[PDB]
């Protein structure tokens, strides 16, 4: 009965991990709303020259960059290092991908990744940790395997200290394994490192990049897409707002990760009429502004009815009906959905699909009243009252 | 250990919901047999002019109409209203599908649907609610989201009153959302409606129908097929009975819903020899007659051994061996299976696949005895003793 | 440049084969229109007690039954005989019943036979998808009979003949099938003058209620009604109806590259200008008469005239077509060479394009544009 | 034997169509090279306020925008009008914006229109995949215009013309669209002398932020940037960069059998000997100049010369090719007739083969072999 | 009408290429039979210490090894060198061992080389699937050698030649591969008179036990034994055995459109009348002799005669064929142009059809019909 919730709360971060080069804030995965959704969320901040040390988790992550710009690099197993710099190579590594605010990034399960702030302002990103994803064969707990550094626990609720996976091996064995000296091997264990999982790169970081076979396809799996730019809108009403969808039809990698998302922008008083998601739980994170949100369950009860503003997280269970109205300054938010091609339906459109007399007898309405419901007013889900 | 059942009971409806235009009977989803199967069942009756108000659930439903005739209409999101009637349109809606006794209907997860009795006798349908379906991201509880009316709870065991999803919103907000007046909006909340989920349409219902791009495919997803007609038999022995299979190879939509079924008709003394389902749990609902049924588990124990008659439900767990023999008046039943292409095997056929000497040494049988088992008698699963 | 056609003709059968229990009429596969579409057509009539002897072809066939009722049986390789009557008096694969309005699908290489179970004759029109990707021989229609002594159904290809079994000696057939020379001789149909469709005196009798690998593949759905009023996917009570049959309704079609639609236009009903995005089409009028127009990429009406019952008209991929029912309406089936053929009607296109793009495109005023987009019924079926 | 070519030529447009708001230049589809690859190319220029009238073709088109910025709109059949401005002043399908460096994909049979939103003209090169499996007509390029009075863009195929709507009478158009004869007459573009690309005086205005089935299919991604420096999949700061665009980045390509790469070579940068395993390729130089060599199975350089901006060069499947940037570098797009074209460069091949196989193959000493395998950069982009 | 063949011939190689370490014999791709099937065949013999230099072709090849033992290595693009011997003395991709009875599959565009590891010569028959959908060039067989100075293996297509590397200058090769002119000169095989198969004096030595992307794609299964007695899918100890190799046993075949069967008939053993539903077939006799008969749709035996070791016989899709082992039996491989070719034998067909349909079809009595259906072994392999 994990989703038999009579109340839904707007949630904010519960735990904080302050590092040399940044901050990591996590929502406790044990909140009943998040347990129903089968996910948890993590907000990461990379300060100037901030470098998030390489790590991987046993489930996919969908991240939206809400501030700043940087680069992310993955370590795909067995793939060639297509970025090379001659000194005889002086260095070579895999493709460096750049991201900006409004972009969504996807981290594959088990694939190592690192990120770096390439701008002046701090990078702020919100990550949906899809812990319940079918690909996670461990358990519901969020887990982060660091390949470097001496991290602090990011999800403390699961401990009921941190260390890299390399610190679990002796320097002697690492020395032999990696055909290196024990001095190098000891450093690989981060024995005296006190910077934690996000460090500051003094002097700035330098990597091979134009801007700063298997290689053509798989090894270059597209893992980022802008979702917030106005021009990418899929639904639009100049006087109400816009809705943009990012799913497996845009980012094919999502098909195997069971995740998709939408970015919604509602202008002052703009309304996103009553709608529901047919095949997925959803998690709203407000990126800006404020608005009135209402979520109704199968008993016609509003499990949530209140203001929702920047920084808050609100779970909308599969099939529950939700509606939003932009406040004074409008409202913007991303909605993570636990399906690679999540589909929703809005009630206005439903009325149009049902025969006039079915509607009349259902709501005891007159022919003219029904007609006005099915044919009058703007057609889309975005309404300017 | 949800399926470690040492006993299986023939089950009948536990709860009843009497409405103006019909009746809804449900089997408690907490019976251990149903918990093992990961499903529950609901029997619906639409009286003359009976209209089942529009609703949707977060899992698929496979329904078999055992009596009467009517029409069902769905509300596919974003699809065009291909049925239109000029007065300038006087009304338009989506395709109306007709059904008759012996037909199976499939309801997609999250898709709204309504049904209406177009004949004189009442429509009686038995619905398999596939609550454990992978697409249900909530929890095991059955749930019905009504878009209209003031319903009573159909699965009371989950409350440990009813209302439409629209009654969860204020008339003022619905008024703005749907660009209508507050009078219409208040009626949309069904504030004074006491008819419940199945209403009687006085004077009969009228909808657009010849009989009473995306539109060509998806928006017209085939969601009904006759399963009981004699001529649709897949296995047949004039002196024993018949077996008909309905799976994803006949109704492609079933591939995504993980459901299939069979309709079996056994004549007097007709036998459906010992067989089992390799990849799916099964739920038998007797539509007519009576017969002796035996279910044996992995310890060689008959967890069920008795008469099974019209109206009773019997779960047959995956891999358990079952056999049926038509009684005096014969036996007819539908079997819902929780796989889009459920496959079964009958022991007679198994003997034929195993080498004679493997059989001899397995059962201490003589060469002649084995030969008679593998080659003598009718070949199929339907036996006339 | 097989489709660089400046003219399209309404075609009727050009060849006929008279047999004891029926008739087979075919359209010459060499007509420029049929060559562009990469198919040919065949009309088969089974008289009372008529039986079409077992045969198979290296490509799929989509058949619409326009009259009568009957049964069709296939021989799926290696599949068990699930129909049996108790030693076994007899056993055979599933028997499938059909009626007028039904569409049957014949898989490539799979033997099938048909029998008329009613009094009136069975009349069926078959689209022989010769250009199908599964046909690795050549674009010529071919029929491999397993029995009888047939006459060539498509003579244009030759530019006599027996069953495939007649190509073997009775001696070898006797050894192969572990049978005696007497039976083996008969398997070659040496003195059979009945041709491919025979009359079963006394009537045919088979195992059937009304008259593992099994559960699925071995008994896959190969027939579906397409003409019933209630099956309409598009409908305007004052104009007509359109029904679509594709891989979403009949899964096997996914592998055969074929789909169809059944159109019924009432008096003066119009199926407004539309085109198929991904497939060539072949119209066969089953009833009535109406005006049909087909326009190519140069804006030329390669066809502009009446089309009546029994006539065939090819509509090439992307060519724009429109139809209007005559005094007694018009009904027709449209075979399309794609498992999920998609069409688009111009009215709907106007709705998708911005007003000013339309205004500047056709030199129209905002008002007139508003007219095209929001006035009238929105569907493709129009009541003028 | 269309590809049994002993010679390959660098080709430039041979035909041109001047219209009011733009220009269309095409390469003759009959060049032996283009026939072997089964495609043709078209360069389209939209001048300021230029609008390319609605049209569709029976095959997919892959377009790279080499200059300017604009908007492209498609008309997906049966899809809802998700862009609306409040009765509705107007509503239409999604508007997609593009800039130089972007690749656009046009689905078969789907109408599309484009508009220049900037001051400089929009220049785009389109690969018309005429041999695509979805094209069931013939290998001839065809353009079905929904509006205007166009001139033939590919005249070689004829060996006048209007919109598909001009093929209908104004009377029938009036009845079909429930409109008056006046509007219907205009829908036929009878006195339009502007041709296929027109100039929108005052500028075009549409619904857009900057200027169910919806969520997915109805709004599928049909454009992606391929030329930005940051999108490089291969990179050597001293030699150049290679970017790949295929079905893994743009899903729709899976159904259209097309992919591409954008190559940028710096001064004297070399893209070492490589070949495409599963597709024919067509290079179009967007900037600079360089030496290109193409070798067939006989070890003959069917092409060995300079290739500069605006020139087209076909590289047949499996033929080995190499390029070297000139004094000012070389940039080019390569269209490939496969949704996921795979290539292989010889340097990498040496690494995969055992030393002694190599030694015995080329009569080299262990030392020299060691040279080929482990010395130098490992990638395909070489700085000599 | 390439398959409208009234006659089929048993074919033997017509051309030969003698090289230092082996021999290559080919069948002319222009034989009417081979053109109908859309393929050609090649027999390759590697003498002791023989090495077939690296090469690749724009279509898949299915090869059955009829004699000897050896190793085959491929060069998968961008894949890591997982075989290494410690700086690295050397590293290269996986080495795959094969023996007689094994079938090897060569992917389109992928370089491969083979080496004889035994004393007796390796003899292999290769089905060159030139008509494969992946081949976007033309139906001509082509071999792109990466090394050596080969002679044309399929001369009929020309109606000299070197390696693809010989098409480049040594200067450019030196720059491309970061090597010196000396090595580069050698990469062009200028004074090599050994041809495509060379003799490795002293024997070849490679990394191998016996002599991420890795785990999967980069090391996909490309070989499987098909001839071992124990692998039989069909078996009658008194008649023979049939083994099938398709995409269900070797996944890669799904992408190459090929499958095969290995048939062994004992003395007088019969493979009763059967046909392939979805593919053309090419028989190659590996041992013995027997009577083969092929009947077309007119009931004419387009082939009726003996077929012995080393002979090739095409059996077109849907044509009915039967074989009977001679005094010393008959063994043969059958290549089929479909990843999952399906066949059907007439005996099984009789079992699927109702008694009365059969009675009326062949004018047989209930008794005789009962004979065909239930008497004798039920399988396709018959002991007369
Ligand atoms: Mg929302
Ligand atoms: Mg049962
Ligand atoms: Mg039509
Ligand atoms: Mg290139
Ligand atoms: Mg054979």
């Amino acid at each position: 009965n994990e989703c038999q919730l009579n109340n839904l709360n707007a949630l904010e971060p519960d735990h904080r991990v302050e590092s040399e080069g940044g901050l990591i804030e996590t929502w406790n995965s044990q909140h009943p709303e998040l347990q129903c959704a089968g996910v948890t969320v993590s907000k990461r901040t990379l300060n100037r020259n901030g470098l998030h040390l390489p790590s991987y988790s046993p489930y996919p992550q969908m991240i939206i960059v809400v501030q700043g710009k940087g680069a992310i690099g993955f370590a795909f197993p067995g793939c060639p290092e297509t970025f090379e710099k001659p000194q005889q190579l002086q260095d070579s590594h895999q493709k460096i991908r750049h991201f900006n605010e409004g972009d969504v990034l996807v981290i594959p399960p088990g694939v190592p990744y690192w990120t770096y702030n390439t701008g002046d302002e701090p990078v702020v990103a919100i990550s949906l940790l899809d812990t319940s994803n079918f690909n996670n064969q461990l358990d519901q707990n969020p887990r982060v395997f660091y390949l470097a550094g001496n991290p602090d626990i990011e999800h403390p609720e699961t401990m009921q200290e941190g260390g890299s996976v390399l610190s679990g091996f002796s320097k002697h064995f690492l020395a032999q394994s990696f055909n290196t000296n024990e001095d190098t091997a000891e450093k690989l264990r981060s024995p005296d490192d006190e910077r934690k999982q996000i460090v500051t790169v003094e002097g700035g970081l330098s990597v091979i990049s134009p801007k700063w076979g298997v290689e053509e396809n798989i090894c270059t799996m597209k893992l980022h897409e802008n979702i917030a730019r106005p021009s990418r809108a899929d639904f639009y009403n100049p006087k109400a707002g816009r809705i943009s969808t990012l799913n497996s039809l845009t980012l094919p990698a999502l098909r195997q990760f069971g995740l998709s998302a939408q970015y919604v922008v509602l202008y002052r008083n703009g309304i996103y009429s009553p709608h529901w998601n047919l095949n997925a739980n959803s998690v709203i994170y407000v990126t800006r502004g404020k608005g009135r949100v209402r979520v109704v369950n199968c008993q016609g009860n509003a499990v949530f009815d209140g203001e929702l503003r920047r920084g808050q997280l609100l779970v909308v269970p599969q099939n529950f009906v939700v509606a939003e109205q932009g406040g004074e300054q409008g409202l913007e938010y991303v909605v993570f959905k636990t399906h690679h091609n999540a589909v929703s339906s809005y009630i206005k459109d439903v009325f149009r699909a049902i025969p006039s007399e079915v509607l009349s007898n259902s709501y005891n309405l007159g022919q003219s009243q029904v007609r006005q419901l099915k044919y009058q007013g703007n057609s889309g889900p975005l309404v300017n009252p």
